[PDB]
RNA sequence: UAGGAGUAUCCACCGCAAGA
RNA sequence: UUUUGCGGAGUACUACUA
């Protein structure tokens, strides 16, 4: 129970000795770390980048394949059909053999062709046939491929298929002539991609957004080409499966016109697997690469260009499943953005432009454009603000080697436009970096930047190469830690170093070094500040943890992962968070608290592993994955450092996941209210000065690996809380002690790439030598990212009130502002100074007079006050270990961004297209209701982000149609309800189908399952109305749901991932003992048990229960899409616990409402159900429904936007025993507006109605 | 090099029977 | 290193906050 801890003793530095030091720091001229943008200055760094890059890379003559998929389209294309499929592929095959074969890859096209029009009549019975009505025919063994045996191959064929089955280099872009090659090229590319082929939402959408963006998209061959890449997608999808895999297949599409050639290959259910597949294609316009193309045959007027083996992985695949709908939400985002800029349509071109350059991003899914765009997406800010290091990043950008076309083509546009950004530095110009038109905006450029970034998909990088770079920067710094502790001395890395060590060295002001009077002093100001709130610290302190049972919470019962123990092999082990709660339950005799269990485990050593995230950025980042005692001091810290934070101002990472754009946005007005007036300065009499401000978007260079994790004990030690003893603070401070140094352990992955090498180079050796044993090495001040990031941010805040103060101390005289975001890395930094009037000639002799009388710091004030500020700022961070990146850190006089959001003055840009894209490219997969709610419910947010509201209803369109295609719902698939459910596919309930698309008003304000709902009060109404047997027919389905993610009545299982094999506890106990004891202990389904028996038993159960089992299986995403688009046509509907085609569901809900009668108790039951709980989203619907629009004459201007916001005892009540009764005891929105809307709960709704027309300004 | 990736050597399938 | 006949091959996912 908290035992007693030494704890530690203040040092008792005075603030005047920092004063005294920053006094001598700023009396010397200072270099700022920081460049003046420059249009001359960004052309020589270019220029010189430019000409040194030659040297690094070898040169290559031949540019490279950026086309996953080639495909040329001339006329009109139809979806696919199957008998549209025949007929293609015969006229295809007759075309094919017409021809003449000159590569290897054409004689196996040409022998595949050969074989396919010879399949006898009965196959081709067999081929485009569903699994029933499907035979083996001794050359057709799946309803989609044949059998092409190596004896019906030719001895070029046969060759292609050895080299199938059988250094990096940049392109000389220093040469004019391969800039001018890939240029034009591309520009063809795009010419031939936007080329013409031969209620009130409705009424609004119609007229302004499918009159204007739709309707100009329709007849673009981007269009079609989409489509029918959306076509071979699928057809290789479907293809892909793990029993069709193993033979060939022939496809055709636009009649005869391309042909899809699918090799066998490795299923892509299977990790590291590739989909071989060739495509021909009548040479016209399209996505055409000739360079690249493996043969060109000739025909008498014909030219049928056959492209090379292509291997495309799964996440490309599906990517370029989805390549023509990403293009279309990144096109209307654009096209709002346009409309908002500029007040008025875009023309034609741009907007045709625009989607050809989107659609062809989204076609060409590689790594190397992905980065491309990720240091776009940091070098646009850069030139744009006032001082950045720009330089530095475009070192960066020149790092990767131009290998592609596209890339040479993408660096020269760069290279363009940030040039004439940098010239146009001082409502300015901003040019587009996809269309020649200009915008006023920077928010719109960062945000076409932003969209175009954000088409590449996630884990685009090596599934080895990326395994062995996330071990580098933590074993690069552990390295560095290592050096200094051999230099400088253990005690005093450790320690820290005093004010007069530094003072003497001058050089110890390094990252993973602090000084202990620093440390002390931004306690101290922290203090000042805490002081007056001491009550309400305690409170939040004691509201902690500190006494409850562990194990009895959701995190540390959870499903996510953790390391486990130490295998035999060395390596250590992976398992579920629960796992290890469950082991530790066993092997103890009472359920622990937070303490107890501190105080058992205080001896084990940290230990954990680094597993990738899949990112789309540049580098990939990794998280670590701590054990059970590294999890439980971090805990403890981040819970007493979680009720500090909360308590305080200027501290972002404490406050809420949607409150912080609105604290941002209020400290950013409050700046601004600063701002207005001028400052009387005293001569000792007054000379007035005009206040500015200039905001300092920083981002630290390394938060975990470039720190030392102790200098929070110190300043734990001096942090004050209302605690009356300083117990808990000992308790954190011994925590923080046993978190210092962690066995950092090397993946599987990477040991066994390692162990594989066979030729141990340089670079390889160096990182071996970290590992002592090979497999873990120990890392010291480094605290593993993620982990403490409240501490961290708290302690940037303390240092910032530090240097605040010492400025304070140094410039009485001057009045200054100061304002500090701190949301652990990330930071912003508002500074305000005085610029003196009429060239300040007082100014200046004041400034003379001072330095005159003794004051030789003032050397730092008399001109741009500002980049002394951020001097001695970043030098007081530096006393801790607090680098301010030199490379991404922009000082701008009127933007800034925080957070990953864009403010200009008081208007915040919050991105949609994070928000839009991924309600696209992935599914929870839980059922069908669950798919779509996840799908509609990710627009609403988006919605309330910025989006229009006719941007939100297409996106809404596209991911309603996906889903559909996805599961079969949609309308003459296999899966329609319309032909098993005698309704007209439009009152059908949503979790067996039915028309999803609904109003995005309703999705905003009512709910995502509304429809369901409404089904049922219309059918309700019918009942109590004519008495109709189809509304009682309606009525007999909503009793089968219920009889048989969102929680309202659904119909259990549609996820597919069971697992293959049982769990280590999950056998513990015998199904009868949890099935009785369930019985016999009701409540514990409600809340958390804290009896070790009970809480096992409950975690036993926890373990056996198929939803929980089932969400452990699923890890990997876009799997679950793989496999339902690969088998929507039979295996899966959780049937009477059967695994059955969903057709036969539907059979059974059609004979049980057929067999419903109406009874007193469910009629009742759905009256009080329809009545009740939704008696507040009806009204919505209501509101929604008795609102009318009209449109006055006037340009909509919009103006600056803000943000707003949207407005235990059921243990008791099945309570038995007095276990049970102890244990209930114990147990107990932000939306994006205008600036006229307030933040009522209505008139937001009101500002979407009237945001209808992004021109027309509309009155409700 | 036919593709993905890369100035980290990777992925691009696994077994049996029978014949050479 | 190959040919034929068969059978198969379900993807490690942290604390953080509404
Ligand atoms: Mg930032």
């Amino acid at each position: 129970y908290i035992p007693d801890y030494k704890g530690m003793e203040p040092i008792g530095a005075n603030i005047e000795d920092l004063v005294d030091y920053s006094k001598d720091w700023l009396s010397r001229a200072r270099n700022f770390s920081f460049f003046e943008v420059k249009g001359t200055a960004v052309f020589e760094c270019f220029n010189s980048n430019e000409a040194n890059h030659c040297q690094r890379y070898p040169m290559s003559r031949k540019p490279r394949n950026f086309l996953l998929i080639q495909c040329s389209l001339i006329t009109s294309y139809k979806p696919a059909t199957t008998l549209s499929d025949q007929i293609d592929s015969r006229r295809a095959c007759s075309y094919i053999l017409n021809l003449i074969p000159d590569t290897p890859a054409s004689y196996l096209i040409h022998d595949m062709a050969y074989r396919y029009i010879n399949l006898t009549r009965e196959d081709m019975i067999n081929y485009y046939a569903p699994r029933i009505q499907f035979k083996q025919t001794q050359n057709v063994r799946e309803p989609g491929t044949f059998k092409l045996t190596s004896s019906m191959l030719r001895a070029e064929s046969k060759a292609m298929l050895d080299l199938l089955n059988n250094q990096i280099e940049s392109l000389n872009i220093a040469s004019h002539i391969v800039q001018s090659e890939s240029v034009s090229l591309i520009t063809k590319i795009l010419s031939d991609l936007e080329l013409n082929i031969t209620t009130v939402l409705d009424k609004f959408f119609q007229n302004e957004t499918q009159k204007y963006l739709i309707d100009v998209l329709k007849k673009t061959t981007a269009w079609h080409i989409g489509h029918l890449i959306r076509d071979i997608t699928e057809s290789l999808i479907a293809h892909s499966g793990l029993k069709r895999s193993k033979y060939w297949s022939l496809h055709s599409y636009n009649n005869g016109n391309v042909i899809l050639f699918i090799l066998p290959s490795k299923s892509l259910e299977v990790a590291g697997s590739f989909i071989r597949f060739i495509t021909v294609f009548r040479i016209g316009p399209g996505l055409v690469d000739k360079d690249n193309l493996d043969t060109i045959l000739i025909d008498g007027d014909s030219q049928w260009g056959v492209s090379k083996v292509m291997s495309i992985d799964l996440n490309r695949l599906l990517a370029l499943n989805i390549a023509f709908e990403k293009a279309l939400i990144a096109t209307a985002t654009w096209f709002q953005y346009y409309t908002e800029d500029q007040g008025q349509f875009p023309l034609q071109y741009a907007i045709r432009s625009v989607f050809a350059n989107h659609f062809l991003l989204a076609i060409c899914q590689k790594m190397k454009l992905c980065a491309i765009f990720d240091n776009l997406r940091y070098l646009i800010p850069a030139v744009t603000s006032l001082y950045s290091g720009f330089p530095s990043l475009i070192e960066k950008l020149f790092e990767r080697p131009f290998k592609s076309s596209l890339e040479v083509y993408i660096y020269y546009n760069i290279k363009s436009l940030l040039v004439a950004l940098a010239q146009n530095n001082k409502s300015g110009v901003y040019p587009s970096f996809m269309s020649r038109i200009v915008y006023k905006h920077y928010r719109s450029l960062i945000s076409e930047v932003t969209t175009c970034f954000f088409l590449f998909e996630k884990g685009l990088h090596g599934n080895m190469n990326e395994e062995a770079k996330i071990h580098l920067e933590t074993v690069e710094w552990a390295l560095k830690f290592r050096e200094k502790e051999e230099k400088y001395g253990e005690s005093l890395v450790e320690n820290g170093y005093m004010m007069w060590e530094l003072r003497a060295n001058a050089e110890l002001a390094e990252q993973q070094l602090y000084c202990q009077d620093a440390i002390e002093l931004a306690a101290i100001e922290l203090n000042k500040v805490l002081a007056t709130k001491s009550s309400v610290v305690a409170n939040s302190i004691l509201s902690k943890n500190w006494e409850e049972p562990y194990f009895s919470q959701t995190r540390n019962i959870s499903l996510k992962g953790m390391s486990g123990q130490v295998q035999e092999d060395g390596h250590l082990s992976s398992s579920v968070t629960i796992i290890e709660a469950i082991r530790y339950l066993s092997n103890s005799r009472h359920n622990p608290s937070l303490l107890k269990l501190y105080e058992e485990t205080r001896e084990q050593k940290a230990m954990a592993r680094i597993v990738r995230k899949y990112q789309r950025t540049e580098a990939d980042r990794g998280f670590f994955i701590t054990t059970l005692p590294t999890r439980c001091r971090l805990e403890i810290i981040e819970d007493y450092y979680d009720a500090i934070a909360k308590n305080i101002s200027e501290e972002y990472i404490s406050y809420g996941g949607e409150k912080k754009i609105l604290a941002i946005q209020g400290a950013l007005e409050k700046a601004l209210r600063w701002a207005s007036g001028e400052s009387f300065i005293e001569l000792s009499k007054f000379i007035r000065m005009k206040r500015k401000l200039m905001y300092v978007s920083a981002d630290a260079t390394k938060w975990s690996p470039g720190d030392n994790s102790a200098k929070f004990r110190r300043f734990t030690s001096m942090l004050h809380n209302g605690l009356p003893n300083n117990k808990l603070k000992n308790c954190v401070i011994d925590a923080l002690k046993q978190v210092y140094k962690t066995d950092f352990f090397m993946s599987r992955k990477l040991r066994n790439y390692i162990d594989s090498m066979e030729s141990l180079d340089p670079h390889i050796k160096q990182f071996l030598d970290f590992f002592p044993d090979g497999h873990h090495g120990e890392v010291k001040g480094n605290w593993l990212q993620g982990n403490l990031n409240k501490c961290s941010s708290l302690f940037g805040v303390a240092m910032s009130l530090l240097f605040k103060q010492v400025w304070t101390n140094l410039f009485p005289e001057l009045d200054c502002f100061f304002e500090f975001a701190h949301h652990s890395d990330d930071a912003l930094f508002i500074y305000g100074y005085l610029e003196p009037v009429d060239d300040g000639t007082d100014w200046f002799l004041f400034v003379s007079q001072q330095i005159q009388a003794g004051h030789l710091h003032w050397f730092s004030v008399n001109t741009e006050m500002w980049k002394s500020m951020f001097n001695l700022h970043e030098h007081i961070l530096l006393l801790g270990s607090i680098k301010i990146s030199p490379k991404k850190t922009t000082v701008s006089p009127t933007n800034a961004e925080f957070l990953s959001t864009f403010f200009e003055g008081c208007a915040v840009s919050i991105p949609f297209v994070k928000i839009l894209l991924g309600s696209l490219s992935d599914l929870p997969g839980l059922g069908y209701f669950d798919d779509l709610a996840a799908a509609q419910s990710r627009c609403v947010k988006a919605l309330d982000l910025g989006a229009s509201p006719q941007v939100a209803q297409l996106a809404v369109a596209l991911c309603t149609s996906k889903v559909e295609r996805l599961y079969g719902t949609a309308p003459g698939m296999v899966n329609h309800p319309a032909a098993y459910l005698q309704v007209k596919h439009t009152d059908t309930p949503i979790p067996l189908g039915g028309n999803g698309a609904m109003s995005i008003m309703e999705l905003a304000t009512a709910g995502i399952g509304m429809s369901d709902k409404n089904l049922l009060k219309r059918a309700l109404l019918g009942y109590s109305h004519k008495r109709q047997k189809s509304m009682l027919y309606i009525l007999g389905l909503f009793k089968f749901l219920m009889k048989l993610g969102q929680f309202s009545f659904i119909g259990v299982q549609w996820k597919i991932f069971t697992p293959k094999s049982e769990f280590e506890f999950a056998d513990m106990y015998t199904s009868k003992f949890l099935e009785l004891w369930s019985s016999q202990h009701v409540t514990y389904d409600y809340i958390i048990p804290k009896g070790r028996d009970n809480l096992l038993i409950y975690l036993v159960r926890k373990l056996n229960d198929p939803s929980i089992v089932t969400a452990m299986t699923m890890q990997s995403p876009l799997q679950l899409r793989f496999r339902m688009q690969a088998k929507q046509h039979m295996k899966v509907c959780r049937l009477d616990g059967e695994w059955v085609t969903f057709r036969e569901v539907l059979a059974a809900a059609n004979s049980f409402a057929e067999n419903y009668s109406a009874t007193s108790q469910d009629m009742d039951l759905f009256q009080t159900l329809t009545s009740c709980t939704f008696s507040k989203e009806y009204a919505w619907k209501d509101f929604l429904n008795g609102i009318h629009c009209d449109v006055i004459p006037t340009k909509q201007v919009q103006r600056a936007k803000v943000a707003r916001t949207f407005t235990a005892v059921i243990g008791y009540k099945f309570a038995v025993t007095v276990e049970e009764m102890s244990d209930v005891l114990d147990t107990a929105r932000v939306v994006i507006v205008q600036g006229n809307v307030e933040g009522t709960a209505e008139a937001i709704c009101r500002y979407w109605l009237k945001s209808m027309s992004l021109v027309k300004t509309i009155r409700v």
